């Protein structure tokens, strides 16, 4: 088995501790479009997607989130962003050994989808110029991606 899902939950907690950690209450208008559905699709999905979509997401925030130089107009320190980011490529780095081992697949509609959703995120950060309240839009969306993540490694650990 991937036994690096038994340790996702701990080296989770770290990351959503960096992410609070790292900046303050969030500015009035965070809440944003988040994709319930398809995580209550990959909840009852096959393990394989199950880490399959936990690495495509992780590099999608990772991605998202790892442009520093577009981070002038938030308060959070940078160390802990920094710190964050390298405790995801950890998390997805090793759920990488675990998706070697399954024959690849690139046609899958949770990929369409997560690919979609992060387009969106990506391009309202533009759309607002790197503002504060553009880019706390998108922590507090992530803190909801890490929690809905850890549940569907938690699901998929127990199998």
């Amino acid at each position: 088995a991937c036994e690096w899902l038994g340790r996702y939950r701990m080296i989770s907690n770290e990351s959503l501790s960096l992410l609070k950690e790292m900046g303050g209450k969030y500015p009035e208008g965070t809440k944003v479009s988040f994709p319930g559905r398809l995580y209550n699709m990959i909840d009852n999905a096959k393990v394989e997607d199950q880490v399959k979509f936990l690495v495509l997401t992780l590099d999608h925030i990772i991605r998202l989130m790892d442009a520093r130089e577009h981070m002038n107009s938030v308060q959070w320190n940078l160390q802990t962003v920094e710190h964050f980011l390298t405790v995801l490529n950890r998390q997805s780095s090793d759920l990488k050994e675990c998706v070697a081992r399954y024959q690849p697949s690139h046609k899958e509609s949770y990929e369409k989808k997560i690919n979609r959703h992060f387009k969106i995120l990506k391009k309202n950060l533009k759309k607002k110029e790197y503002s504060a309240q553009a880019w706390e839009q998108i922590r507090r969306a992530v803190k909801h991606h890490l929690q809905r993540m850890d549940i569907i490694a938690s699901i998929a650990n127990r199998r």
